[PDB]
């Protein structure tokens, strides 16, 4: 994990999958796939030493991941309108979601592959 120190005790994990949400729509379907490379393929959480449901992790991981970006910003230019942000609520998700899951599988059993 490449944890960045301007987190609130948040992590960084690694690169992922940009998914393909289709938002059940044809028009967002299509605006994502154009930009799908603007957004991460990573996400920023805290530990799940503080967590037990996807909803509360997800939830974090979501507006963290988002506003990381829409206030890294300040020092770049990622500023993410709402149509952006929207696609980020389901992109950095299923990257979350994911996140979740991987780590759940190393926090579970002590994190011993040997």
């Amino acid at each position: 994990g490449s944890v960045v120190g301007g987190l609130g005790g948040y992590m960084l994990g690694s690169a992922m999958s940009r998914p393909m949400i289709h938002f059940g729509n044809d028009w967002e379907d299509r605006y994502y796939r154009e930009n799908m490379y603007r957004y991460p393929n990573q996400v920023y959480y805290r530990p799940a030493d503080q967590y037990s449901n996807q909803n509360n992790f997800v939830h974090d991981c979501v507006n963290i991941t988002i506003k990381q970006h829409t206030v890294t910003t300040t020092t770049k230019g990622e500023n993410f309108t709402e149509t952006d942000v929207k696609m980020m609520e389901r992109v950095v998700e299923q990257m979350c979601v994911t996140q979740y899951q991987k780590e759940s599988q190393a926090y579970y059993d002590g994190r011993r592959s040997s």
